[PDB]
DNA sequence: AAAAAAAAAAAAA
């Protein structure tokens, strides 16, 4: 049986590598959106070479000593998470989850020696995302469904904006307002839907690219911006040199000029470049796309010329670009030399994406996994990578202090020292300070911010 | 099975 675990994290940051999580939901359902079985939700306690940040908390409303009160340890937590994932034939999902709450679950697996890809594709398993989802049912296909407009006047994609705006901040909270949603969707404008879900794969993305005919397709993303409906045509010139899930896109949909007249060294330099700092001189019109995260990729006359003057597209000045591009190989030539240039963190947390694991390395992985707490530093096993034992010291000393012998506790000792110094907690002193004017007027708010100071002595 | 961080806009804590 095909299942839809929808989830959402609760976290003390916006830093999936550096940043813990604090509470963890999901709900199993059916390809209706029914629920299955009993909603799951638990706690992470933080560790003490850790503080949240301030800014992150008063969003969430949940302490440390909540967490650290009503919670298990990191590697429980990711157990009861991977035993979730596991599950076969499972669809994993949430609310733009797979620009955040996707690389907590990697780097929780990560820190936990689970692997932290397997899950989103072992077992017919797979991985979607509702905002594009969202983003692309105002743009092609907006009747049934109301959207908001804000003072600004455009359409904000906010679940909270959304589930008001139809009549429906805590993790479980927002998992059922993401599975209303989806719902929603679906009852409404089922025919897109499918469509959104049935090319979630890469591997079906990939018949929409015929990167010699380069065929024009219709690309729903925020980086667009909600003036252009996040929607506009685009036309891919080349795959990336050295990352294979990107392609790159040429916005049809914009001055083609720079592409012809600069050449690749330059157009390099004038693609990284801030919209505030750049003047008179426009913009590198080029944008990747990554298969593999799930874009919104669709043909041409998906997007109706109704719909394209809706929004507000010049279908012909797409339809010229397009023409000048293909009379101009050159512009490729131009390009995708571009991408294919060559500062990396010491932090063992952040060294996620160095290389995959060898299946050895994955094995011995798996028997730390298997061998008992206390008698893993016993087991002499001969890793390769040196990621694994920068982590498996961190994993024991972080999840279960009581296995450290005295030397052991003298380095964890010195690496807090160190996190910890008079500056930093200076710093996070003064931040803490300065907010509690920011929000002097609120009790809430202060209670938080007295148990982020609290908190701060305490674990030092 | 992957690509963090120049920056594009807008969603996540």
């Amino acid at each position: 049986q095909s299942t839809f675990l929808f989830h959402d994290y609760e976290t003390f940051g916006t830093h999936p590598a550096l940043d813990r999580p604090a509470q963890f939901a999901a709900i199993r359902t059916d390809s209706e959106f029914n629920v299955i079985g009993e909603p799951e939700v638990f706690y992470c306690k933080p560790a003490d070479d850790y503080l949240p940040q301030p800014g992150a908390v008063l969003i969430t409303g949940i302490t440390p000593q909540e967490a650290r009160a009503k919670g298990e340890n990191e590697a429980a937590f990711a157990a009861r998470i991977h035993s979730l994932f596991t599950v076969p034939k499972t669809c994993i999902l949430g609310y733009n989850n797979v620009r955040f709450d996707d690389e907590v679950t990697r780097n929780i697996f990560y820190r936990n020696f689970y692997d932290p890809y397997a899950w989103s594709w072992q077992h017919d398993n797979s991985r979607w995302d509702l905002l594009d989802v969202m983003r692309a049912c105002y743009a092609l296909r907006p009747e049934g469904i109301n959207w908001p407009e804000n003072d600004d006047g455009l359409p904000s994609f906010r679940l909270e904006h959304l589930t008001k705006a139809n009549g429906i901040h805590d993790a479980m909270a927002d998992v059922y307002a993401t599975i209303a949603m989806a719902k929603l969707v679906k009852t409404r404008q089922p025919r897109l839907f499918d469509y959104l879900f049935t090319h979630r794969n890469k591997h079906k993305l990939m018949a929409l690219i015929d990167v010699p005919q380069m065929k024009p397709l219709v690309h729903v993303s925020g980086m667009f911006g909600a003036w252009r409906g996040n929607t506009s045509w685009v036309a891919p010139l080349a795959w990336h040199p050295e990352n294979r899930n990107a392609v790159i896109m040429v916005d049809l949909a914009g001055d083609i000029s720079p592409l012809l007249e600069l050449d690749s060294d330059t157009l390099r330099e004038r693609l990284y470049t801030a919209k505030t700092d750049l003047g008179d001189n426009a913009a590198v019109p080029v944008k990747l796309v990554h298969i593999n995260k799930c874009p919104v990729l669709a043909q041409a006359n998906t997007l109706r010329p109704e719909d394209a003057d809706r929004l507000g597209i010049n279908r012909q000045h797409c339809l010229d670009n397009l023409k000048i591009l293909r009379e101009n190989p050159q512009v490729r030539e131009k390009v995708v030399a571009i991408f294919a240039e060559a500062t990396p963190s010491d932090n063992v947390d952040a060294q996620l994406y160095n290389g995959f694991f060898s299946d050895a390395d994955r094995a011995a992985m798996k028997i730390v996994l298997e061998t008992e707490p206390r008698n893993l530093p016993a087991l002499d096993i001969t890793f390769v990578d040196k990621r694994i034992e920068k982590l498996l010291f961190n994993y024991r000393a972080r999840n279960f202090p009581g296995t450290l012998d005295y030397a052991e506790q003298q380095r964890w000792l010195e690496h807090r020292r160190q996190v910890f110094t008079p500056e930093f907690l200076q710093g996070y002193a003064d931040e803490l300070q300065m907010l509690v004017q920011q929000y002097a007027d609120d009790k809430e708010k202060v209670a938080l911010l007295k148990a982020l100071w609290q908190y701060a002595e305490e674990i030092v």
